[PDB]
């Protein structure tokens, strides 16, 4: 059977599910998914039932998405409720800290200020801000209300115990837990800031726009960013305390059945969703509110498969709730992320010489390591600019750049004997790329190509090629040399992968190789001893100019495709200042004074350079680079980038 066992937490919910089950039987053919209805006492009990393989799916608020993820449950987000509109689905809200313009303080100066909360126990108004501020609170932090009352000088915290902690109700005497209190709820907390009672209101990003219709009034307000800067109120996506998903269907991380859950729910919304007007309605029910799904929901979005719960909830949210759950409070060592056994070994002996200031964690791919930097399992790694773009879109920032000598040169290599080849038309030729998504092998050359053909189907433009990372059936995998499952892989087990791998591809099979200005000189004239390169001379290879002319290999200064952004080390914003300092000290000791090749850092690198204002992927890579990659992701297959685009489109 293809049965999805839905888990209900009430008798009203069990009745709706049973109607859900019966109406779907009349719309789904017998080969399709069917509903079973399991009834438990609580959301916690449904989470355990799903982990125990007694049910398959339940819909949770963000806090319970966190609980469902913790061992031994290990549930995973799989389907999202969206709200608003099909054109602009709203899946998340943003908990923000609004302040009045020019009040003169930052997020790390909240102690002693006057605070306005929507209500004790609520997400944006209490659990997230107090979760983030937890270790800032005075000891003993238990009971929490007493610690908060001795952190803010006065507050309006609706539903707090004002009898025992009267500071919490200075701005709303009694801490009235209903609309009879003018500072209660989401507008109440913002009104507590507007009327001048408090200095800061902890609310949702939309409260400001629903209580202040005209932008002129809104310009008198700002938001507190976690980097201790302020931003305007409509920049909440770059300046919030946490991004919170409203209502998430969860499932077992292994054993699913994600596939079945989505095709059940997606069919259900197409026949019984909003505006479908049948006798059964998925997002309503005659008896009781919000049964199985929120009554305000407008449909379902499939959660991208790369995403786990920590990535879905976000780093900020997870920190806040873990602080409240665990209550644990201490620059600490920088945990580098390695991609190989050989790369891990280099880090290991680096860690032991750094006397603890460096630690090592491992992952199988670059994307896995990036996800570990995002969620805190890892801290830093050095990335090609193409991965810096991905790391940036996923919330990470560049901190230092590898300097090889303004960065390296992306050039197009051809064989000198091929007199006909020109940059103006290489259509129908055989291409060799370092990998899809990398700076010199893909983003620079194919970005320029996109401008003169205006599409991303480069396997239909070149006859064939080796572009490691392309889909195994593609014209651009046919020239690759990996065997078995390694054919066309963007790793070492594919011999045409990388700067020199793409040059070898040109030497043996291809017509053009997109690499960097030093690749040909380092792999010719006997410098590379491998049989494929040993007997090559660099005078038999030329560079393709943008002109349409050609020049010798070491004339790259005036025959390049573009200047490339250097590889850079990326990190979280909260670890930027510290990663900057530890790495500056460690290269003073182990710098200019790899067992295999280019492990952790490229071997051309001389120093790790500071970046000044170019501390953002948009400012580090440049407007031209980012616009070109935006053009190319119309054909990108990056699962990590898909997960990060789902949270920040
Ligand atoms: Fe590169
Ligand atoms: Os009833």
């Amino acid at each position: 059977d293809k049965t999805v066992r839905w888990c209900a937490v009430s008798e009203h919910e069990a009745t709706k599910c049973q109607s859900f089950r019966d109406h779907m039987k009349s719309v789904i053919p017998s080969d399709g998914p069917s509903v079973a209805c399991v009834k438990k006492a609580s959301y916690l009990d449904c989470i355990r039932a799903i982990a125990a393989n007694e049910a398959d799916a339940v819909t949770l608020d963000a806090g319970l998405v966190y609980d469902a993820y913790l061992a031994p449950n290990n549930l995973k987000p799989v389907v999202a409720e969206f709200y608003g509109s099909k054109e602009d689905p709203q899946t998340f809200y943003y908990a923000v800290a609004v302040v009045k313009k020019d009040s003169g303080f930052q997020m790390n100066q909240l102690r002693g200020k006057k605070s306005c909360h929507t209500g004790l126990g609520r997400s944006a108004g209490w659990n997230i801000p107090i979760g983030l501020l937890y270790c800032d609170l005075p000891e003993p932090r238990k009971p929490l209300e007493k610690a908060v009352a001795n952190f803010f000088s006065g507050s309006c915290a609706p539903c707090a115990d004002g009898t025992d902690f009267p500071q919490l109700c200075q701005l709303c005497p009694g801490c009235g837990c209903s609309t009879l209190n003018q500072y209660f709820g989401y507008s109440g907390a913002f009104k507590c800031l507007k009327d001048g009672a408090g200095d800061v209101a902890f609310v949702k990003h939309s409260t400001i726009f629903e209580n202040l219709a005209n932008k002129a009034d809104r310009d008198q307000y700002e938001l507190l960013c976690l980097d201790n800067t302020r931003k305007p109120v409509d920049e909440y996506k770059d300046c919030h305390l946490a991004q919170v998903p409203s209502h998430t269907v969860v499932a077992r991380s292994m054993g699913g059945k994600e596939d079945l859950i989505w095709e059940l729910l997606n069919q259900a919304q197409e026949h019984f969703g909003k505006d479908k007007s049948k006798e059964f309605q998925l997002f309503s029910s005659p008896h009781g509110k919000d049964l199985l799904f929120k009554d305000s929901a407008h449909g379902f979005l499939k959660v991208p498969p790369r995403m786990d719960a920590k990535m879905y909830l976000g780093y900020e949210y997870v920190t806040a709730i873990r602080n409240l759950r665990e209550g644990t409070c201490p620059c600490k060592p920088v945990k580098w992320c390695a991609l190989s056994h050989h790369e891990r070994l280099k880090c290991d002996e680096w860690s032991v010489n750094s006397v603890g200031k460096i630690e090592c964690v491992s992952a199988e791919t670059t994307e896995d390591c990036i996800a570990k930097i995002m969620n805190g399992e890892a801290d830093a790694m050095s990335l090609d600019g193409g991965f810096v773009y991905i790391a940036g879109k996923c919330g990470l920032v560049p901190v230092l750049a590898e300097n090889y000598n303004a960065g390296y040169f992306a050039v197009a290599v051809v064989k000198k004997s091929a007199s006909d080849l020109t940059w103006d038309n290489l259509k129908g030729k055989k291409s060799c790329h370092t990998a899809v998504g990398r700076t010199a092998g893909w983003n620079i050359p194919m970005g320029l190509l996109y401008n003169k053909i205006n599409h991303c189907r480069f396997d239909e433009f070149f006859s064939e090629g080796c572009a490691p990372g392309s889909k195994k059936d593609s014209s651009l995998c046919k020239l690759c040399m990996g065997s078995g499952l390694n054919l066309c892989e963007p790793n070492n087990k594919e011999g045409y992968y990388g700067y020199t791998g793409a040059f070898r591809c040109l030497v043996e099979k291809g017509d053009v190789a997109f690499v960097k200005h030093q690749t040909v000189p380092q792999n010719t004239g006997g410098k590379n001893p491998d049989p494929w390169a040993k007997n090559l001379n660099e005078k038999d290879y030329e560079l393709l100019c943008l002109d349409g002319t050609r020049k010798p290999v070491e004339e790259y200064a005036n025959c390049h495709l573009a200047r490339a952004p250097n590889h850079a080390v990326v990190t979280r914003k909260d670890k930027e200042a510290c990663v900057h300092k530890i790495l500056r000290q460690q290269q003073h000791l182990f710098g200019s004074n790899s067992e295999t090749k280019d492990l952790l850092f490229r071997d051309d690198t001389v120093c790790l350079a500071k970046l000044h204002d170019r501390n953002t992927y948009e400012k580090y890579l440049g407007e031209e680079y980012v616009k070109a990659v935006g053009n190319l992701r119309k054909c990108s297959t990056s699962s990590l980038l898909e997960a990060c685009t789902f949270r920040r489109p």
